[PDB]
């Protein structure tokens, strides 16, 4: 009965940077060819969503943000073959078109149809499916999950197990998969190795999970908020350090602790200084450092390339290096089979209507993941 | 007999930066325990030696430079087991102690006994075997090949094929092995790939040789000196481009040429700007860039970490990633078995007494490798 019709529903609209979300009615157009309209069930609050508010991440405004979610297909546009109405699905903030040079490459996942490099805030066809107060509203990363209903391109949705608990598996849409893949896929952490993880939020805890899964002997968590240490130890940290406790820079402390540098380091914060510190603290001849955190818009870091000439490897990744549409259903299946845990990331649950409280919890330092229910 | 005695011989002493070498008599002490004294046969002129003259590289002066050589063992100190008097040998500017965490690591080569990071310009025991006009003279990288005789620590020498032509295989001591290994071992260039090589000197040409041996389909040479293009094509470059011919930055040109970025790029110059250009021209999701060129002392580059967050890998290496004492004898064996060529790198052969003329050929752009013969 809603198929082919505009849906009026509530969404969280961001009209201006550095302001609360406005929970208000929007109009959601029906899906066009190769589009899917989804009734959202659950969405996480990721620090990247907060970056849109802060202006750390620049995307066109006004916008419907949100990218870490799961829901149920309401309708499909003409030509959709990969999902049907009533399927559980995860929107993919990194698409998988399956046709570009990246999608065809065995190690590529940053599909060329993404809306991350140079955000337009549209559907693939350059238009918007959202109206609010009679004004067009931007999409975000082709997902826009802070809405009771969204419309996504087919290449930005994956069908998942019909028995999935959506209020848990929404974390597979960003923070778990990112952190876990950054360790197991991107860094390829080895058994018996020493790892350092900068930032112990939902993504850095997920990095720890992956390092533990990979068999690391030592996993050193690094955060300026010591309240984050207990959960980091629960999921696999062997020791935690707060840079503020030390007179010396933490790259020197970590080099000492690891008897000459760590095997693998991860930046999971989004600071230029900790990206350089994390590179420096990995062993100079064979160490690997992975950037996961989102840097502030248009800012350059400064570093000495001798850090690389000695033998270090420096890399970054989006979404843990996972090809998104292939990987999300497998990761859900693996969760179903208890191959990893999501509950340690979930610290708070709120209704969608309390989104602003959920952001307040992230900004205060209290939460890891708040899951919003529609 | 010379064994156990001070040798008075000829050497090229560098008394201060930005001056010609002084060809004069030095005294060479006999080797102490675990040291080897070598009669030099041939040495190449590597740009890194020029860096010591120019102040691009800081190392204690006065000094006997030179690091790309081969010779014949004159005598051995107590406890040497790996070479004997009369053996052909290559001094190793990156040692292989075999005992440190790097030497024990399957992918490490930058042995902690090296004299590159924080140069002392001595033997392992912190003393010098060289004097000139009554003054102690520094070693360089544990090698000091610009001398009729040197003394090296055993961990800094490899025994090579007794039938080796030392006037050719001296290039395995630095420039061939560095470039070749940078392609085949550090980048791991793939069959069918597209590579970009910045800098078409002896090292860059050896990178091309490696990229061709690895089966690359396209190898784009980049140099501001178009006189370097003909030899680059002879050894495998499919295209050459001079940045100076273009209105656009060369990263844009190379991105366009490669239909979205190269698979592998190499910086083989030693400039901060070309290190960032080389990173940028590799494909953003799966590209790999390797820094080979030695940067100027204490200078930082500026870059946008989004270049890495999309998926690029950035790495550097010394000596092509090769564990030096294991690798150099095998490389010489492979050359003897016609597995690669060295003659394309040798443009000039001069007596040692013409060292200054050899440096002038390098600085003017004319030469690739000048070999000095003792
Ligand atoms: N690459 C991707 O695909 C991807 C995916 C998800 C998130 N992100 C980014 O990853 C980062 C972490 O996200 P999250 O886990 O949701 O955020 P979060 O919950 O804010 O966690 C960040 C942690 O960093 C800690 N921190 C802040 N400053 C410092 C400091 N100077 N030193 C040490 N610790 C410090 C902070 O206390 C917090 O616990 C953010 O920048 C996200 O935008 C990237
Ligand atoms: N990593 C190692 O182990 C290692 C070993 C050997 C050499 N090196 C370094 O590698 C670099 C190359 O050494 P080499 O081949 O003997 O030197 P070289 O013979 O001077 O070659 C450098 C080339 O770069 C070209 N060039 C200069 N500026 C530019 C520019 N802006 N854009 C493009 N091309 C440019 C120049 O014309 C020349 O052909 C030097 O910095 C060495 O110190 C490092
Ligand atoms: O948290 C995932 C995430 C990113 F990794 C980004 F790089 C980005 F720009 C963004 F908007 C985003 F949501
Ligand atoms: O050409 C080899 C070479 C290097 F790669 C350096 F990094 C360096 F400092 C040096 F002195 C050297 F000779
Ligand atoms: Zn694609
Ligand atoms: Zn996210
Ligand atoms: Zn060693
Ligand atoms: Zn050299």
């Amino acid at each position: 009965s809603t198929a082919g019709k505009v849906i009026k529903c509530k969404a969280a609209v961001l009209w201006e940077e550095k302001k609360p979300f406005s929970i208000e009615e929007v109009e959601v157009a029906p899906p066009k060819a190769h589009e899917v309209r989804i009734k959202m069930v659950a969405t996480g609050i990721c620090r990247s969503d907060d970056h849109v508010v802060s202006g750390t991440l620049v995307t066109p405004l006004p916008v419907i943000a949100g990218h870490e979610a799961a829901g149920i297909v309401e309708s499909i546009g003409e030509g959709v073959t990969t999902v049907r109405p009533g399927d559980k699905v995860i929107p993919l903030f990194t698409p998988q078109c399956g046709k570009c040079r990246v999608c065809k490459h065995p190690e590529g996942n940053f599909c060329l149809k993404n809306d991350l490099s140079m955000p337009r805030g549209t559907m693939q066809d350059g238009t918007s499916r959202f109206t609010c107060r009679g004004k067009p509203i931007h999409h975000f990363l082709g997902t826009s999950t802070f809405s009771q209903y969204t419309v996504v391109d087919e290449i930005s949705v994956a069908k998942i197990d019909a028995a999935s608990p959506l209020e848990k598996v929404c974390l597979i849409a960003c923070g778990f998969s990112t952190g876990y893949g950054s360790a197991v896929k991107v860094a390829k952490v080895t058994q018996g190795s020493t790892c350092a993880v900068f930032g112990l939020g939902g993504v850095g805890l997920s990095v720890i999970m992956g390092c533990k899964a990979a068999g690391a002997a030592r996993i050193i968590g690094v955060d300026i908020n010591k309240d984050k240490f207990a959960k980091a130890k629960e999921v696999g940290a062997t020791e935690c350090v707060n840079p503020q406790d030390y007179k010396k820079p933490i790259q020197e402390v970590l080099t000492e602790m690891s008897n000459g540098g760590v095997d693998f380091s991860f930046e999971v914060i989004g600071r230029l200084d900790t990206m350089v510190t994390a590179l420096s603290c990995c062993q100079e001849a064979y160490g690997v450092s992975v950037i996961v955190g989102v840097p502030p818009d248009s800012q350059n870091l400064s570093m000495n390339p001798m850090l690389l000439l000695s033998g270090r490897t420096w890399k970054g990744a989006i979404f843990g290096g996972f090809k998104s549409k292939d990987s999300v259903p497998k990761l859900v299946a693996d969760f179903m089979a208890k191959k990893f845990a999501l509950d340690p990331l979930i610290t708070h649950v709120l209704p969608f209507e309390k989104i602003n409280e959920g952001f307040d919890l992230l900004r205060s330092g209290e939460s890891i993941r708040t899951i919003l229910t529609f």
